[PDB]
């Protein structure tokens, strides 16, 4: 197993940091204030989660970039930048960075749209942020639940995206996908296809509202 | 049997109104100048005469005859495209708006204009507001807008956007005469931001997987 960070405390960071260290994986999970995190009462919140997932440890995102071999970004997509930063380019140099955020918009409106969008990404601006570090867009394109048992929708009938401009990295990536379930790992090609994995998020959020539930995944028919 | 006139002579408008013809439809096609678009160069005059129920006019002679309007032509001409088919033959009418506003001035691939906080589908609404917009079959190739059992045994889905629930459910009836199983309904106009928004990855799937036979489906 890896020495995996995941950098978000929220949903997609507890689910992608219980379901990799029931993997083998020794994971860690990154947050700005520990202190000020596990002190948090209301909702679940995360001193909750936490003892019942006791191979996992927090830390601050400095701290667990440095001890980590690859990132997981599991932050809100508006603070990706943010985050990164805290979590120190110094530890982010050579590994891999896998890229879970969406960048939306709640600043003006509902339902939230895209910022950076059409011309660039989220994907694309943490990877020119940090140039040597090599970042893998995947998983943003579904519902937390679904990253790590993606058969509790159609059987698990779905696809999955990498974005990324190194093939190596994308393959890692892609191994550890099929670990999760995920058998259908389309690579779209370099960091800029991920405008449109993160495109995807409008017609999400109207699925999402059509069809009542967020267990529902895309699947590439060919 | 409807009477529909389908603007555009691109493989899309084509398509459809061959499509349309075949199931009993009553077709017109649109272009700008009809001498001109036969004049050319497989060409526009070797296609018509393969389809004789189908009959090429100007896009404002097609828009007054018909019931039903579907939008084939170039999502960046769109607007210019309807305001010379004319809003009063476009009044009380259900429009089917299949174009992709592709912008390519600032090269390869193309992005999209408007996006994001617009859509092109909206934009045709709100310039002609009695019209009765849906978006649709915009997210596939046009192979597949017509024979969607040919990729993957047509396991697929197909969107519907627009403000009136009455038109989505006559152009939904029309989709399932052209094969279409799962049909959508994102919600108003305004959804039709969601599914132009597909276009950039359907880009990038198309150059990924290697061929435009490839649909997406909402697996749930
Ligand atoms: N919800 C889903 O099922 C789903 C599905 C696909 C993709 N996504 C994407 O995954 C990401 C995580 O979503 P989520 O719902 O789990 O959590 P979230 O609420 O979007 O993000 C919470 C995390 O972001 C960090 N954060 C918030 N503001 C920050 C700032 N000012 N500076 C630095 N860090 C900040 C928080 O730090 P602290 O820990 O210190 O509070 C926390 O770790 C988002 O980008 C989202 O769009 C979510
Ligand atoms: N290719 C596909 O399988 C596919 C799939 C989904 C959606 N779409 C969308 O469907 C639409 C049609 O695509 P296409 O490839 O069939 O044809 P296209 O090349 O995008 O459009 C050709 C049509 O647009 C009209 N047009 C071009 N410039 C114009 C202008 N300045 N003013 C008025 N009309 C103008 C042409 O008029 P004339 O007849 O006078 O030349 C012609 O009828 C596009 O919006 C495209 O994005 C295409
Ligand atoms: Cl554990």
């Amino acid at each position: 197993g890896m020495k995996i960070a995941v950098l978000g405390t929220g949903t997609v960071g507890r689910t992608m940091a219980g379901a990799l260290a029931d993997l083998g994986h020794e994971v860690t999970i990154g947050t700005r204030d520990p202190k000020a995190t596990l002190a948090r009462a209301e909702p679940p919140p995360f001193s909750q989660w936490l003892p019942e997932h006791p191979h996992v440890h927090l830390a601050a995102f400095a701290d667990v970039a440095a001890g980590a071999e690859l990132v997981v970004n599991a932050t809100e997509g508006a603070s990706s930048i943010a985050a990164l930063t805290a979590a120190g380019a110094e530890n982010l140099a050579g590994k891999i960075l896998v890229d879970i955020a969406n960048p939306l918009d709640f600043s003006h409106g509902m339902p939230p749209t895209l910022n950076p969008v059409n011309t660039d990404s989220l994907g694309e601006q943490i990877q020119r942020t940090f140039p040597e570090a090599k970042v893998v867009k995947t998983l943003n394109t579904m519902n937390a639940s679904l990253m790590v048992d993606p058969g509790r929708a159609a059987g698990g009938d779905h696809s999955v995206f990498v974005s990324g401009n190194d093939a190596a990295a994308k393959a890692e990536v892609a191994t550890l996908l099929k670990s999760l379930g995920h058998q259908d790992v389309i690579d779209l090609g370099d960091i800029t296809t991920a405008r449109g994995a993160e495109m995807l998020l409008p017609v999400w959020i109207r699925l999402w509202g059509a069809l009542g539930t967020a267990n529902f995944n895309f699947k590439i028919a060919r």
